[PDB]
């Protein structure tokens, strides 16, 4: 049966799977639920419902997600990050402002603070777009069958960057450590940031009888043979 508190959620061996309802006070009215659908080995099937209407309609109102429960790690140490997430999206007519996005965080330890922030997005709907400080990307690159443009910005205390997928991408395949490792090179994102949060899911802003299918989804984080602490 579907969870539609607010704080809802359901633990599996390897996933969490959030109702996430964070800003649910910022729209004017509406509700969101969200169910697991199937569990097979490290593959995970998942959907989440919503109506989001009025308030202040720049602002995520939620962020149903499944997240991966995993050992933390610096990413110096990370060999591979294999994903994949297949989904599909459908709503009423009218506004419609989405995206479908992995979030994932750093801290300078294993249990602390967010200090970095990375998101990935599938699929911008409507307009919806990232933390830009500029409001420009500051670079294109492409990652396996992808590209993306990269946006930088702040969120408290927390450097923001998020890739934005050129093309949406419904049938998601990749290796997060290939996004990790372009970070570290070329941004600033220190190897010694264990790798503290990886989750997958939506963030609507506005939208009528939205639902998104989650077909499958599935993560797992692998150290190097040699590890440097």
């Amino acid at each position: 049966g579907d969870y539609c508190g607010q704080w809802d959620w359901a633990k599996s061996t390897n996933y969490i799977v959030y109702n996430n309802l964070w800003n649910k006070n910022a729209a004017a009215s509406g509700s969101q639920c969200t169910g697991v659908d199937k569990i097979s080995g490290s593959t995970i099937a998942w959907h989440t419902s919503y109506t989001w209407t009025g308030g202040a309609a720049t602002e995520v109102k939620s962020y149903s997600n499944a997240a991966l429960v995993f050992s933390k790690k610096q990413i110096k140490n990370i060999k591979s990050i294999p994903t994949k997430m297949k989904y599909s999206y459908s709503h009423s007519s009218g506004t419609f402002v989405a995206d479908v996005s992995y979030d994932l965080f750093t801290s300078s330890t294993a249990s602390g603070s967010n200090e970095y922030e990375i998101m990935i997005w599938l699929a911008a709907y409507g307009g919806a777009g990232p933390i830009s400080s500029t409001g420009k990307a500051i670079a294109t690159v492409t990652i396996g069958s992808n590209s993306f443009k990269l946006y930088k910005g702040p969120n408290g205390s927390t450097t923001v960057f998020s890739f934005v997928a050129t093309k949406t991408i419904t049938n998601f395949s990749a290796d997060l450590q290939k996004f990790l490792s372009y970070l570290t090179k070329n941004q600033g994102l220190p190897s010694s940031q264990y790798l503290i949060t990886l989750e997958a899911g939506t963030e609507p802003f506005v939208g009528t009888n939205a639902k998104m299918t989650v077909s499958s989804f599935s993560a797992a984080v692998n150290e190097q043979k040699l590890i440097s602490e």
